[PDB]
Parts: structure tokens; C-alpha cells; sequence
């Protein structure tokens, strides 16, 4: 039975750039739902393969896609974000981003701009390339899961599903983007990319 | 317990002139039996996956289980879907929802072949049966995705337009594949599918 993970901070800790309200809601509804569902999607699913249905496998891929891809993303993104983050990261992070972005400023743009990029629900995410041995930005629609689906390893993501953001920013979705900058967890997204090398 | 490769019904040469020795062959002992021994392979992953609750490994293996296990869902279709037997038109209930939902089975049989011409890239066309609606249904299918699994309707025909169902004997004409086939679909199969469903 997966679980909800607990928040790594109380949900007005981001505040003032991601209300109480949004991150309540995302966390205790949003993300809950998804663990709710993924565990109901793999009990039927440990049913189909033991039955050998191989169509009711294929009909569960879509919840199964949803739901666990969204607790997959959900629990690295709290992560990802800290009352006590902001800033730049520092080390081989800080060393990467400039390689392969040229920048820390450049590789917020590309990041902010496939981010404000998706069209309907999705993520943005900075992710490590194990086969390259760098960096590499991508977006994935609704809760497409960045590992299972591309094989990059996720660093950094940011959700611009509606309900990250429309509460406090309506439609404005580039003031939502340019706000998480300032509670992003470099620790975290350091210590991924560490584990990745 | 373990997917199977079903043998199948009739000779490698049964359906010729319309569908060939070769490619029935290559068909059933090559191509199926890859998509069941894969779909076996993707199975046991999946099911090691789910002890351990890898949902990223879950969701990692789902292109080749739609793939494969599509892929034998269909073609374990396919061959019953065809017979030396077969060909002319179906009769009782089958006939009658044909000519009610269609209009008529030359009707039906355009709007199948339309949708199986149409298939861009690998893909079938399916007569299915929507058991909410309770008539008949035409639906186009991509790669092997299988349409019990991904539309909920149950399957009566199926006419596979991939190049490997065709391309040795028809090459690029795939309309004359479509006009040969229907000599060799097997109504007895349908007729039995689209009863169980009723
Ligand atoms: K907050
Ligand atoms: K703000
Ligand atoms: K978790
Ligand atoms: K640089
Ligand atoms: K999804
Ligand atoms: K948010
Ligand atoms: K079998
Ligand atoms: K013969
Ligand atoms: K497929
Ligand atoms: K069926
Ligand atoms: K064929
Ligand atoms: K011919
Ligand atoms: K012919
Ligand atoms: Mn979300
Ligand atoms: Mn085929």
C-alpha cells in the first residue's frame, strides 16, 4: 500500500509564493486522491495478471498512468521546494547548470519557458541524462511520470496543472513561475543529482 | 501461468489465393509468436514490479505490454476471424444488425474497409459490438492496441493493416488486400462472438 508521504514543512511555509491554500489542497486532496487510486489500480491489476487479462491490464493503464505517475511526481516536488530555499544551488549542481545551460539565469528561462510552454496539464522538469552524463530539461503532459516515460532522472520539477496555481494566480501562469524561484530546495535537487553520479 | 502461441486452425496454404503461404506463415510463427513470448517477458517484469511497488518501472513496461499483449489479443483474434470456410455474408441476427446499423452489409463493408484503408501507419480496423449502446460499432485501432482494452467495445472482426499482414503479396496496395480479404472472413466466428455478447 503506497502511502501519502507527510509534507516536509507545514502548508503555509511557502508562503507568500505559493499560498496555504494551494498547497492544503494539493497535498491532502490532489495528491491523495493519486495514492488513493494508484492502490486500488495495482490491487486490480495483481488480479488481471493473475488471471492472465491481459485487456483489463491495458484498460488500467490510464489510471494506473495517472494516479502513479502522479505520486511519483507529487512526492519528489514537495521535496523540491523549502521554506528555506531561493537562491542558486552551489557545487558540481551550480558547475552543471552553467555547462549545460550556459548559465544559472539561462537555464531558469528554458526551464520557465517549457514550464509556461505546456498546453492543458502538465510538468516541467530539470532532469539528469544517465546515458549522456548531463543535464537535460523536458516537459510531460498531465502526471506522466519524467523517468518512467523518458528514462531521465528527476531533479527539479514544477507542476503547472491549474490547481498549482490558479487559486492565487488565476490564469496568470508566469507569476506562478516566476514565485517558485524563490522556495526552490537546492539542497534536494543537489543531493539527486549527487545520487546520480 | 502463461500466454500461449495458438496454433493455427487451418494450413499455412488454406486462404490462398487471397492471403498467401508466405506471409501467413511469417505472420502466425514469427510475428505472433515474438508479440507472446514478449508479452510473457513484460508480464513477469510487471508483476516483480508490482511486489515491490515500483510504480516507475509500472509505468516504464506499459508500451510494451499495450504492444505485445495487444498484439496477441489481436492476432489470437485475427486467425479464428478468418477461415477457408468463409467469405459471403453472415445470416440471423448478425445479418440483421449488420442491415440495421449500417444500412446494409455492403455499407458495412465500405465503412470497414474505409476505416482499415484509413489506418496511417501500423494499425486495424475493427467491427465491434458496444455492449452499453447494444448495437454495432466501427472502430479504428493504432499499432496493436486492442479495442476491448482501449474502447471498451468487444471485438467481432478484425482486419489487420499492418504491412507484414499484406505487403509480400498486395506491396504498397493495401485497397487490394481489403477487397481479397473478405473471401476468407469467417461470419461462423463473428456470428459466435456477437451471439455471446447478446
Ligand atoms: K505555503
Ligand atoms: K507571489
Ligand atoms: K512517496
Ligand atoms: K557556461
Ligand atoms: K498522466
Ligand atoms: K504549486
Ligand atoms: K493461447
Ligand atoms: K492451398
Ligand atoms: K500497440
Ligand atoms: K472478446
Ligand atoms: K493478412
Ligand atoms: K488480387
Ligand atoms: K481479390
Ligand atoms: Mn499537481
Ligand atoms: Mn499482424
Amino acid at each position: 500500500k503506497h502511502s501519502l508521504p507527510d509534507l516536509p514543512y507545514d502548508y503555509g511555509a511557502l508562503e507568500p509564493h505559493i499560498n496555504a491554500q494551494i498547497m492544503q489542497l494539493h497535498h491532502s486532496k490532489h495528491h491523495a486522491a493519486y495514492v488513493n487510486n494508484l492502490n486500488v489500480t495495482e490491487e486490480k491489476y495483481q488480479e488481471a495478471l493473475a488471471k492472465g487479462d491481459v485487456t483489463a491490464q491495458i484498460a488500467l493503464q490510464p489510471a494506473l498512468k495517472f494516479n502513479g505517475g502522479g505520486h511519483i511526481n507529487h512526492s519528489i516536488f514537495w521535496t523540491n521546494l523549502s521554506p528555506n530555499g531561493g537562491g542558486e544551488p552551489k557545487g558540481e549542481l551550480l558547475e552543471a547548470i552553467k555547462r549545460d545551460f550556459g548559465s544559472f539565469d539561462k537555464f531558469k528561462e528554458k526551464l520557465t519557458a517549457a514550464s509556461v510552454g505546456v498546453q492543458g496539464s502538465g510538468w516541467g522538469w530539470l532532469g539528469f541524462n544517465k546515458e549522456r552524463g548531463h543535464l537535460q530539461i523536458a516537459a510531460c503532459p498531465n502526471n506522466d511520470p519524467l523517468q518512467g516515460t523518458t528514462g531521465l532522472i528527476p531533479l527539479l520539477g514544477i507542476d503547472v496543472w491549474e490547481h498549482a496555481y490558479y487559486l492565487q494566480y488565476k490564469n496568470v501562469r508566469p507569476d506562478y513561475l516566476k514565485a517558485i524561484w524563490n522556495v526552490i530546495n537546492w539542497e534536494n535537487v543537489t543531493e539527486r543529482y549527487m545520487a546520480c553520479k
